[PDB]
DNA sequence: CCGACAGCGCATCAGC
DNA sequence: GCTGATGCGG
DNA sequence: GTCGG
């Protein structure tokens, strides 16, 4: 990847244009189309030099080749100072950091005078459970966990999750399945043989991890799916690590591998997965693979044992995940 | 000109 | 009390 | 905001 300093200051501005369309216009399309415009800035090995240059890349419309010339003649742009400066955007803006407040909850906060993480603090009856967690962690939250502490946490879902029933299958998916050398949280999918799709999986599970204290808080919790918190246990006299954010899904055993597939990624990789799979007559989901039939109609899910089978289907060697990053 | 931009589990709200 | 809608997350 | 039918 190109260095943060060729158009750095092209994609924070774009950045930061998106942030403020999701979290206080609650535009989430113009949002992604923000986003999609600074990836694709990031990924150009050269320093724009004109709104007309960035317009010929995918994504680059003509509102942002505009702005992108306003920036390079100014090194600024007068509508995003503007709103930086605005009290009530730029609290709302924030208090979308905390997990649990999205743009509503962050509006009607801001709305009757809570703007800070001390305000919040001072009105814990007006938060619901998940908020109320997201605050109490909220810095942890926004670290990253390096690649050495995610192996540790591994080590722990896998020995305890076998404990529970050796014929559990689970797998931490993400860009740590993919090689990254750290993570935003840690993505468990967990598959049973007694469990398809015709046929206390997850909780079994779950109350282990928290028996031997490494799932610290529950965001939500139902028969397929748990969000909440975990820490990796601190060597006696040493400083503790940080809580950090863990989701399990239960899924059938006959949609495991579609499922481990989708939550690996990375989603550009997946796209032109789909992409090449429709091509070859196949349709991928998170789920299943089905043939698409002369007229478009797809028929019933094709048997899958292992991520190999749904390459295979479409024609594609099998591709390592550290290959996966598109 | 103008619709798509993914679609789903869970917590909680809005309505009845 | 239940059913469906909405907010949120990843 | 951008793409494209
Ligand atoms: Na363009
Ligand atoms: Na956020
Ligand atoms: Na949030
Ligand atoms: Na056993």
């Amino acid at each position: 990847a190109p260095q943060e300093t060729l158009n750095g200051g092209i994609t924070d501005m774009l950045t930061e244009l998106a942030n403020f369309e999701k979290n206080v216009s609650q535009a989430i399309h113009k949002y992604n189309a923000y986003r999609k415009a600074a990836s694709v800035i990031a990924k150009y090995p050269h320093k724009i030099k004109s709104g007309a240059e960035a317009k010929k890349l995918p994504g680059v419309g003509t509102k942002i080749a505009e702005k992108i010339d306003e920036f390079l003649a100014t090194g600024k742009l007068r509508k995003l100072e503007k709103i930086r400066q605005d009290d009530t955007s730029s609290s709302i803006n924030f208090l979308t950091r905390v997990s649990g407040i999205g743009p509503s909850a962050a509006r009607k906060f801001v709305d009757e005078g809570i703007k800070t993480l001390e305000d919040l603090r001072k009105n814990e009856d007006k938060l619901n459970h998940h908020q109320r967690i997201g605050l109490k962690y909220f810095g942890d939250f926004e670290k990253r966990i390096p690649r050495e502490e995610m192996l540790q946490m591994q080590d722990i879902v896998l020995n305890e999750v076998k404990k529970v029933d050796s014929e559990y299958i689970a797998t931490v998916c993400g860009s740590f399945r993919r090689g990254a050398e750290s993570s935003g949280d840690m993505d468990v999918l967990l598959t049973h043989p007694s469990f398809t799709s015709e046929s206390k999986l997850l909780h079994q599970v779950v109350e282990q991890l928290q028996k031997v204290h490494f799932i610290t808080d529950t965001l939500s919790k139902g028969e397929t799916k748990f969000m909440g918190v975990c820490q990796l246990p601190s060597k006696n006299d040493e400083k503790e690590y940080p809580h950090r954010r863990i989701d399990i899904r239960l899924i059938p055993k006959d949609q495991y591998y579609c499922g481990v597939l989708y939550f690996t990624g990375s989603d550009i990789f997946n796209k032109n997965m789909r992409a090449h799979a429709l091509e070859k007559g196949f349709t991928i989901n998170e789920y299943t693979i089905r043939p698409l039939g002369v007229t478009g109609v797809a028929g019933e899910p094709l048997p899958v044992d292992s991520e190999k089978d749904i390459f295979d289907y479409i024609q594609w060697k099998y591709r390592e995940p550290k290959d996966r990053s598109e």
